[PDB]
């Protein structure tokens, strides 16, 4: 359920296409 | 379901076209 | 479903054409 990210870059919960960045 | 993320960049619930940022 | 993001910056649910910031 929640997560509270509050983070500063790529992320996700979890599933096809898994992310990237640079 | 919920997340509740409030983060400050790029994030996926997690589908097709994986994201990317700089 | 639900997500309650109130992050500050790019996010997506996750779909075709992944995203980008600076």
């Amino acid at each position: 359920p929640l997560v509270n990210i509050y983070n500063c870059s790529g992320v996700q919960v979890g599933d096809n296409n898994y992310l990237t960045m640079q």
